[PDB]
């Protein structure tokens, strides 16, 4: 994230971070048992960590997961990156509480201008590498589909959206990718791709997840 803040512990329950040996990606918790995230963030060996806010160190509430299965969404395109969504379900359900919370789905697609919350432990610079090790947090809000296309012509679907500012200086980063777009209460973006970070007139793009609640609904309720 860059431009964001520090979140504070825990201020984001639903924050997950993906682990293979080391942070690779963000994602949501969805409910005990499952995690949304990105499908280009998809590989085998996934450890599921809630309930963190400094990624280096273990300060008591969290919980680590081991992925039982991943279920990259049947339609995923690598290239384009359209329909950027997966579901990863933990061997063991996690144990709920203040810090460690599910983020509720979406009933209906948010409108433009609509405030949201991108939070992650992405990259921290525009120009630059600097990792941290605490949750960053970013207040940006839904762009018209008109500036997000015309900003990446030929290369936004309707399965995403842009959320951000065209001035530049806040977006979401490399490091970033699988975690929550949260407005309203309601997870309504995964941060996917963009063109570098906090670029102006480039703004971040994300997973539409309200296009994907009943995918998410019928596949979590067989597997
Ligand atoms: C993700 O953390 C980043 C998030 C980038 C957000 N950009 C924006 N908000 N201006 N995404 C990647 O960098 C993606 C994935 C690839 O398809 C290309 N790239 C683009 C064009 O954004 C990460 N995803 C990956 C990372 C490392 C290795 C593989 C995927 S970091
Ligand atoms: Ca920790």
């Amino acid at each position: 994230i860059v431009g964001g803040y520090t979140c504070g512990a825990n201020t984001v329950p639903y924050q997950v971070s993906l682990n293979s040996g080391y942070h690779f990606c963000g994602g949501s918790l969805i409910n005990s048992q499952w995690v949304v995230s990105a499908a280009h963030c998809y590989k085998s060996g996934i450890q599921v960590r809630l309930g963190e806010d400094n990624i280096n160190v273990v300060e008591g509430n969290e919980q680590f997961i081991s992925a039982s299965k991943s279920i990259v969404h049947p339609s995923y395109n690598s290239n384009t990156l359209n329909n950027d969504i997966m579901l990863i379900k933990l061997k063991s359900a996690a144990s709920l509480n203040s810090r460690v919370a599910s983020i509720s789905l979406p009933t209906s697609c948010a409108s433009a201008g609509t405030q949201c919350l991108i939070s992650g432990w992405g990259n921290t610079k525009s120009s630059g590498t600097s990792y941290p090790d605490v949750l960053k947090c970013l207040k940006a809000p839904i762009l018209s589909d008109s500036s997000c296309k015309s900003a990446y012509p030929g290369q936004i679907t309707s399965n995403m959206f842009c959320a951000g500012y065209l001035e530049g200086g806040k977006d979401s980063c490399q490091g970033d990718s699988g975690g929550p777009v949260v407005c309203s209460g309601k997870l309504q973006g995964i941060v996917s791709w963009g063109s570098g970070c906090a670029q102006k007139n480039k703004p971040g793009v994300y997973t539409k997840v309200c296009n994907y609640v009943s995918w998410i609904k019928q596949t979590i309720a067989s597997n």
